[PDB]
């Protein structure tokens, strides 16, 4: 239950010309580390962050089956050629292929959504700006913190959700593992915004690694596309200096 | 029904190892494999034992839970890789025998037997001694069998229940990338003598974009030299298959 700045990993952030903000916790210490504290604690768009909570709830209402749900490509036209293909949940989820969620929240509907919301204790929980988009473009906000403190609750089983659908999300998040670690992880990128206002790219997750576990979320603004790779690579290169991955 | 592809052959040959490969896509209803008769022969399953082992210390309580830590109490262990405290992804993961023994130990023999049974796990032989039969007893699977038993914990259909189902998947994640997950567990029972070889698994199941492949190798071994040959046999022929790499 504590959190520490540590200016010394702003190098990371400097070296790449990133305005950006790291949050790193040691669950058996309940310790966090931040690069700034008054960012750690900023909420921003969770953009495709929200297919955690809108797997969970999803599976909570019934409208994801189960575990082995496929989500059949209809066949018309998409933003993405990747998400033009019949998907698993964890395909879904792994190549963010916003339509699906789309319709999942679509389902869930707005009354579920904001319990579910309450009960997860997920950002600002403001979920006006359209069912079908307040994660990407309305009004929902959440802070770098706030994704450590849902991720724990997730890893736990804690949310109020059956412990099989909570399981079952934790699996569709595993992104790499190695014999001595797993890491279950999300990306996101609302968009480039402007150049005034920039949009957020965020990389949160944890890392299950010998006895400890360690929560982490990554935020950063970005206003070119080019700069997306910066997601992992900053908080990568921070979790191996610690000694976490790698 | 199974279907013998002597084309896979090749892999073996190339390396002198007398061995089998089952491959089966979607389901056990059909299988692919290179030697018809060694498919369906059954050997000590050795560390691949792990898995119905975990499935039945978390059924039994024995494995309190999820998150359960399996603490060292200092005392020398085979490898130095086992001298530590373990998660459960932990103790299959690096296979500490040790702590599956015990396991094993506080299930007992007759909570033992009825579970290898429910799961049509092999011979269902455990005699010989509570904590080494499926190191050194009478236990014995083939590559066939390991499969009907994935594709079962896979599906959730194994005699227990579905969260100690997944919980036991989670730990059996060896390979993650953006287009599939590897799910798979090695053994390797020693080297025995050349004219009485042991035996080294691979198996496991690959869940590729809507697709799921269930795999089984097991090849004869009596220097541990040729173990890496378990993953890259089988690895080369799923490469080659496009399921992969
Ligand atoms: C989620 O952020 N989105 C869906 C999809 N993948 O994005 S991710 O790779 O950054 O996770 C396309 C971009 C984005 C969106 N909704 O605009
Ligand atoms: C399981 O077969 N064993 C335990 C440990 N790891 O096994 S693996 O690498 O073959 O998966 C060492 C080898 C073997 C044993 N019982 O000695
Ligand atoms: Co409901
Ligand atoms: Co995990
Ligand atoms: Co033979
Ligand atoms: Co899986």
């Amino acid at each position: 239950g504590s959190i520490t700045e540590n200016t010394s990993w702003n190098k990371e952030f400097s070296a790449e010309a990133v305005n950006g903000v790291f949050v790193l916790c040691k669950s058996s210490s309940k310790s966090c580390a931040t690069n700034d504290l008054a960012r750690a604690s900023k909420e921003y768009l969770p953009a495709s962050t929200f297919k955690i909570p809108n797997a969970i709830i999803g599976l909570e209402t019934g409208v994801i089956k189960n575990e082995h749900q496929v989500f059949k490509w209809d066949g018309k036209p998409r933003a993405m050629k990747q998400w033009e293909r019949d998907l698993t949940l964890r395909g879904a989820i792994q190549v963010s292929a916003v339509p699906v969620f789309q319709q999942i929240a679509r389902e869930v509907g707005e009354v579920r959504m904001q319990k579910y919301l309450k009960k997860f204790s997920y950002g600002n929980q403001n979920i006006s700006g359209g069912i079908d988009k307040f994660w990407l473009e309305g009004q929902l906000r959440i802070s770098a913190v706030n994704q450590v403190e849902f991720l724990e609750s997730l890893y736990l089983n804690k949310l109020s959700a059956s412990k099989e659908n909570q399981l079952i999300v934790k699996e569709a998040l595993v992104t790499e593992a190695a014999p001595e670690y797993l890491v279950h992880s999300k990306t996101g990128f609302s968009g480039v915004g402007t150049e005034s206002n920039p949009g957020v790219a965020w990389w949160v997750g944890w890392v299950e690694k010998e006895t400890e576990v360690y929560f982490f979320a990554f935020n950063m603004d970005i206003d070119n596309e080019s700069k997306l790779p910066l997601r992992k690579s900053i908080p990568t290169k921070i979790m191996e200096s610690e000694g976490i991955i790698g």
